[PDB]
């Protein structure tokens, strides 16, 4: 018996309702999907860190040079080990890969893969902030933003609504790396500010949101 | 005076704000259980106890039912179930799609729902900002597809759509005659589903105009 | 001997696939579905693309959605479906050209091939039958919309040939009256149709072929 | 309105570079190359499901080779002469056909898989490695029965402009399908895997003969009209 609810353990059930506040916030970003010598997406997520830092984030950029192919080594890695304490560390993370092949990158697929959604105690993931963004040398096209989304649900991360998608890279950054004044930037703009404020509005409560009735359930 | 910043030359020094006020409120939960307008229709079931779940947890819901829904354009927006599924998704602070998987992905029904829908009606925009929860039943095995569709979707809608969602296995297995599902793990996942949906749009109803405010959109200060 | 390394097959339901009953006008139809919009732009791409396919030789079916009931808002009966299943059936190749509405395929499109079953009793309708996806946008040249298609068409069993066409921003690539100004978006659009009928020629002969699965086989139960 | 001296219906159409669609040709026993990339894990179900395809595909009449990702750098992260990616690019010009098997890794494809695609140009130059070679995706997964892996590559092949055969095999909670030696137990799973190498090598045949014309596109031709 549970008003209606045949199914449910009446004792496993709570009604969603909580304080706290914190002081910050750790946004990683994963220039991954190229480890080109002038990649676009490197100097996409240093922008974005910019922009991030005069938001108010402290932020870690993890570079995959040298990082094996998934399962191609021991997790003892260095660059394995140094890529899970920094997702341990972040309460949010922005993804930018180019479009290669119509699709996100070997590169960043390797990198969530080398993390596992559950590591001992800590589940290094979930409840934390995602925002995908996308570098192209052709159009202005989703594929690889479109598969990070879905990634990000498997991650059990929160994938904010807005993404960037830069066309035609190449004529937006000079020759230092900084990106011209463009719509693109703007964009990536305004999703760095919706990621730093959605990570306001949820950090403290990622416990919360992650307290479910089929966990507290197998209280068995 | 006033104007620039230190290391960022492309931005317009008025138009920037610091992400960081409101209060709280009384949460309308819309359900779009389209997908199969099927006589049985266990889309239609997993909406209703979807429902049954949600105002369990405290919220006021609507169920919005395509029966004569015209295809999208096929008549005039005046139509009685074009503006009946516009105002309800106005009401609407956060939303359940519920879609069967025909030709493994999202159906007809749910899309030409969603394309009745304009993101931007004059100045108002009736889904941005609401929350969403995608599920999907099945007759074979526990597919994506359509979850999956459904997610990229939300993200054109400019909704926060929540990370877990429900995917029903050989749904005719899971319901009575009556309509009632049987008990599973599919079951506790709805649960999950509801749950978290419920929570997120507690943390972002009253923030949703906040999160909303675009430094675009300020920039757009052309007058 | 009852087998070479391979414990599981029933060897009698065994068949190596050589070369085989061989030939004509190929039937193309073309989804215009996506827009019932009066000036569609996925219309006129629709009407550019059953030009070429004409002009390389095919007989042109053109179906429109115009009075279409979403799937299970009327009867099979209906006289739009209907007539849909069966220039479906009467298809060799189909051109699906659908809009990106909502980063997206369109609730019209999906609508139409909704009403067709898989399979209706002992036939299927979209077996064999190659496919050619298109999309038009009135932003960027994206491919949300043939990515979902490419994929659909597997669930379909449909052949899906490798080349599609996006036009972006095809408001301006249209002239007022419909047709297409000459462009990158137009070229391709005629490659994608050079290669399907190039495809369906080399592809319907053997559609029967294709279709003679060993799984069918192995359900001689008798 | 300068138009040159024919056309029909078609202002756009440049008459030169039009050609009407078509000969016969038997490499009699089709290269096929199989990647059980996704999975470099000890028992890998991926590579399992790979060895008992190639089985299939060999008595089928293929020619098969299997590359494994083992000491493949990341794209981009060794130089190209790289012995590994070398003889993935030789192996990818040999085939006719390829086979993509890849779990359901965080619910997509691994970036094994999407690394070693990635390590193949769509051009070196003037030859396109996969260009009217056909393709078969399959995926294993842990779980239930779930295409996200195989959609990705359906896509991917577009992209890399291949022939992607309908049919496609998805194995779920591969390790109930599998014995310890590595075979796969009897199911409907294993009967859709011969059914898809069978289409596979139905297609191979039916197609690789006609690839170079096939990919003689009214574009190319309009382009190699300079003056």
């Amino acid at each position: 018996d549970l008003y209606d609810d045949d199914d449910k353990d009446h004792p496993f059930t709570m009604i969603p309702d909580s304080p706290g506040a914190v002081h910050q916030p750790p946004r990683i970003l994963l220039l991954y999907g190229s480890l080109r010598e002038r990649s676009y997406s490197r100097f996409a997520t240093l922008e974005a860190e910019r922009l991030l830092r005069h938001f108010g984030c402290e932020t870690r950029v993890f570079h995959a040079n040298g990082l094996p192919l998934p399962e191609d080594a021991d997790p003892s890695h260095p660059k394995v080990q140094e890529l899970r304490d920094l997702c341990l560390w972040s309460e949010g993370q922005v993804w930018t890969s180019p479009e290669r092949h119509g699709a996100m990158t070997g590169v960043m697929k390797s990198q969530i893969d080398w993390i596992p959604l559950s590591m001992g105690a800590i589940r290094p993931t979930q409840g934390r902030t995602l925002a995908v963004m996308q570098v192209s040398g052709g159009s202005q096209s989703f594929n690889a933003v479109n598969q990070m989304r879905v990634l990000g649900r498997w991650m059990r991360m929160l994938t904010i609504p807005n993404q960037s998608s830069v066309a035609r890279a190449y004529q937006e950054f000079d020759e230092a790396g900084r990106m011209r004044p463009s719509s693109y930037y703007d964009r990536i703009v305004d999703v760095m500010e919706e990621l730093v404020k959605f990570t306001l509005a949820t950090r403290d409560l990622s416990a919360f949101l992650t307290d479910r009735y089929s966990e507290r359930k197998e209280a068995a």
